[PDB]
């Protein structure tokens, strides 16, 4: 994901912001996090 | 994870900051991210 992007786990409500991009897919509670 | 915490993927270099705590485990590149 890209710098500045915001991602949410719809299952546990966790929310993260990307500070440094990397090519992996962010996952939480076993599912792909959802970009906001 | 705790709000304000920073997590890193050791394999792809992606870095995220937690804006809202949830108890799920952050995963990237199929591996648990590491709290910085
Ligand atoms: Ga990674
Ligand atoms: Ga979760």
């Amino acid at each position: 994901a890209n710098e500045g992007d915001v991602y949410k786990c719809e299952l546990c409500g966790q929310v993260v912001k990307v500070l440094e991009e990397g090519g992996g897919t962010l996952v939480c509670c076993g599912e792909d996090m959802v970009k906001q």
